[PDB]
């Protein structure tokens, strides 16, 4: 688990990566957020599964895979989008049949659109790779609740040193993928920072996010811990 | 200001730190809480922009950008002071030397003391991981020069480099501390990673609040574009 190499961190990571979805659409007929919404729904289901194949995830409780799902959910389903539109410019590829630049964002969320446009254009610049991505959204769902876990039982002090123990063992990784590709020293620590200084954006943009679906006043529109429970909480009669 | 060594940008940050204010409040009288705070905030401000100006780099930028930065880091900037200054302060939160509070005295106004919860659980990861003062004002500056740099023409591309530039100059710089402190290559990476992943969380706690000044629906309760530009300009 936290015995991993570096080249079997990013294996497994690569390996636990969800598929792309489509837009449930008749592709033969002339609902924007519902578009989206529904997208959102079925990409969660899998989200599930993958975070479950995150090395170290499942070695927590129950209820932490819930606190953390809970606080990274949007911020995971943004990284995916910003990564799917990297060779869009532009654009925003929320599913290879729904195609969107900003002008049809204004049909509502122009603002995150932009927000969005932006974090892929960053992600361009600094032509971020693939194993780079998913070490940075493996980040994001160890660290986005690793803060709000208001406990301090000696079971949270375990659970709060493995996940910064995961978190290292990912850094590692990181670091050894810039080694791996030729970079300086300074170069290396210099990459590290500008990629974790993205997630920041990301959590601005999540937050902004939450807003528009608590605006919404939809009874389902967040997903409930109950609901992430559900999903989280598997038999194993399959 | 790219020609600085690590050790002149740490000094220079350090000598650039604002002073830290009293809270304003009649002390012999009997004990409006976000009167006080909002008070205080209001006077940091201003000692704000004067210590943004002394962070390597930052007037190099154009007026425009230097407000569009200020604009974005500004209650990040209140808060990771106040989490700093928190540090040795189990369970409290020290506004001012005058006005030291728990989380219970973050009740009286709904909606607060989760902010309350949020800046003690910072505070409490600061000591944990044993933070010092010179990379709190890296730290700092990161935060000044990055919040905004998603959010902005040739000479925006030009800023837009000159920002990272000086990004990168800062995190050779935190390298550099933990170097002397005497850290493997390892520990090196781990920290700066571990640190700069704090700022993802200090972001958050940030639009919560931003949150609550917009619910308050005052006038000038958020720093306009045109009031930062006043005093910056
Ligand atoms: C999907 C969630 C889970 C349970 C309830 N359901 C509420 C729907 O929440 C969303 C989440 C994301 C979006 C949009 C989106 C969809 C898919 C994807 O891969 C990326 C994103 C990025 C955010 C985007 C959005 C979010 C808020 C407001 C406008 C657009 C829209 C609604
Ligand atoms: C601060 C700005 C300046 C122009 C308008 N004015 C609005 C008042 O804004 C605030 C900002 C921060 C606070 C609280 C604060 C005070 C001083 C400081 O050093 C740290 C902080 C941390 C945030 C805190 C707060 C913020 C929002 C809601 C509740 C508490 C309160 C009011």
């Amino acid at each position: 688990a936290l015995s991993l190499t570096a080249d079997q961190m990013v294996s497994a990571l690569l390996d636990a990566e969800p598929p792309i979805l489509y837009s449930e659409y008749d592709p033969t007929r002339p609902s924007m957020m519902g578009l989206l919404t529904n997208l959102a729904d079925r990409e969660l289901v899998h989200m599930i599964n993958w975070a479950k194949r995150v090395p170290g995830f499942v070695d927590l409780t129950l209820h932490d895979q819930v606190h953390l799902l809970e606080s990274a959910w949007l911020e995971i389903l943004m990284i995916g989008l910003v990564w799917r539109s990297m060779e869009h410019p532009g654009k925003l590829l929320f599913a290879p049949n729904l195609l969107l630049d900003r002008n049809q964002g204004k049909s509502v969320m122009v603002e995150i659109f932009d927000m969005l446009l932006a974090t892929s254009s960053r992600f361009r610049m600094m032509n971020l790779q693939g194993e780079e991505f998913v070490c940075l959204k493996s980040i994001i769902l160890l660290n986005s609740g690793v803060y709000t876990f208001l406990s301090s039982t000696l079971k949270s002090l375990e659970e709060k040193d493995h996940i910064h123990r995961v978190l290292d063992k990912i850094t590692d990784t990181l670091i050894h993928l810039m080694a791996k590709a030729g970079l300086t020293l300074q170069q290396q620590h210099q990459r590290l920072a500008q990629l974790l200084l993205i997630l920041s954006h990301i959590r601005h943009m999540s937050n902004k996010g939450m807003e528009h679906l608590y605006s919404m006043k939809s009874k389902n529109v967040v997903p409930s811990y109950d609901l992430l429970l559900e999903m989280l909480d598997a038999h194993r009669l399959h």
